[PDB]
């Protein structure tokens, strides 16, 4: 997974997520300004796929990531980083995953972040997760 | 791959791009108010990956795409959309890759955009490839 | 999948099972004495992953070929040869499979076969299943 | 991958390779008898696929084992056991693989061992190696 962000400054910010082949977890890359480093992530989520990744600054500037992979139960995993820690997500758990998950989002007028989550499940059918700010729910999507 | 834009109007626009199991071409889903229906670059390409999405609008409310995949050379394909049609871009057939590659973007203040596009290689390696508008570059990126 | 047996002359016979990216059919290609053509079961069943492949030798000298494949369900097929036909075996629709499974086989001193096929399932877990004749069974074989 | 062979009382023997998820290191699981067991080769190996194996008898009884995966660089990597140690094989390092080694091998009334490797390579082309005892070559397999 890959997602980025400009700062009021005008400088990116890159977070490269991917399953480490040494130890099964996940790994965060962090670029904020010359080089690169490793983030907070790294090792505290176990996974058997790769991420996908998607990010919004809130109106404070405040920089809101969600990554999403198989865990080592065959479900989909949500991470999420808020202000200053990860924290598994209300999607974890919840569906069979059987493809490295891809995610998008867009803030609405009023800044509540929606987010579209796609995989195959276990019937090697491709399904839609949608977050609109209550409940997960399996959206119209089809193939 | 994922992407997705919000309009002037504020309605949501999603793209999403997936391997067809049944012919090894690209597929593109298009929701832009009320239903999902085939997107314009389905059947024109080949893969033997999945790919990576990303898109941006310029000045004028013209959305651009890029799609990046694992081309039957199994070097890296990237699909582009600035208007009207899909065409391959200069990425296309410069580098090998050996997973689905993920893509984000960016835009300057001059209007310039920037892409970074992450796959491993043929040695293993994960790569980075990088556009600031004159030639594709292995960028900095290391795991 | 890759499976061979020499006949009364010492004449090496090849079987090797893929998945074609072009259809989502899965190819047999064969060897028996100076070329390779394509077999019988060619272009006749949709699958999602490769194949894995066993086969034995009756009394009679006549071939028997079993070839495993996750189908276009998620769910395991049994592709069968025996004399003259391929046909889907009792393990197709059973269970769930996430990786392209893997397959061995042994003759008993009755001429009973005697199968085990690997792979994991939808909750991430290997799983062995196991035919001696009767029905097929989950097997105590663990990671 | 997985492999077996019956001894002289008609024991069956079974030989599970995987690559496991925690440590991206081969595992050999066996069977001689009544339970399940770690076999030497387990944690010795690190590759980034699955593992094809293939097996065969001497005259005297001694089973032959080889095993061949993706290796950390990318390339296919042999592994070998002829009667106490897991070894490197010749064939390691040679060739560039994309997918999971598929293997099978004959003897021939000469004692000679002939085995057959295939994998995508970097080109995405399916790939024959063969070994007759002297130098890999590649085969003349097509699809
Ligand atoms: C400040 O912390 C760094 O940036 C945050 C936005 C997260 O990507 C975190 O894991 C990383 O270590
Ligand atoms: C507030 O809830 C947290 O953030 C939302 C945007 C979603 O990612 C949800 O799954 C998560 O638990
Ligand atoms: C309102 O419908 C929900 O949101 C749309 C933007 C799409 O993601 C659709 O598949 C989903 O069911
Ligand atoms: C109007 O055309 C639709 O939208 C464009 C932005 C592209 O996604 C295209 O392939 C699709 O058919
Ligand atoms: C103008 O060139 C086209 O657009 C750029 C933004 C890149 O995607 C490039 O590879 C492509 O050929
Ligand atoms: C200027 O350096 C280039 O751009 C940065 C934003 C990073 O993508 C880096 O790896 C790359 O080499
Ligand atoms: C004679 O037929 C050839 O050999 C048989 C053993 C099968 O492999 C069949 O599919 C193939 O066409
Ligand atoms: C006789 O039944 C057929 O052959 C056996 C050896 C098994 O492969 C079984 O699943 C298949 O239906
Ligand atoms: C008797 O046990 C059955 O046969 C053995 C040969 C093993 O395959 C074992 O896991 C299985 O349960
Ligand atoms: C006796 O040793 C056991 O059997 C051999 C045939 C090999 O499979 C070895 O790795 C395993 O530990
Ligand atoms: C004697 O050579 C060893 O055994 C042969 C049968 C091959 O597996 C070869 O690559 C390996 O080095
Ligand atoms: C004699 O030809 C060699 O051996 C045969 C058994 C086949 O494996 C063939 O593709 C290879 O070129």
């Amino acid at each position: 997974g890959a997602t980025s962000w400009l700062d009021g400054s005008g400088q990116i910010h890159l977070r490269i997520y991917s399953l480490q082949q040494s130890n099964g977890k996940l790994l965060e890359r962090c670029w904020d300004s010359n080089k690169w480093y490793d983030g907070a992530l790294t090792n505290q989520f176990s996974a058997i796929s790769g991420a996908g990744a998607t990010s919004w600054l809130d109106s404070s500037g405040q920089i809101h990531i969600r990554v999403y992979a198989i865990g080592t139960d065959g479900k989909i995993i949500e991470l999420c980083w808020d202000k200053d820690k990860w924290y598994s997500g209300a999607l974890t758990g919840q569906f069979y995953g059987a493809s490295t998950p891809d995610a998008t989002s867009w803030l609405d007028k009023n800044g509540q972040i929606h987010i579209r989550v796609y995989a195959y499940n276990q019937d090697n059918v491709q399904k839609e997760y949608c977050w609109d700010g209550s409940k997960w729910y399996v959206g119209a999507y089809t193939e």
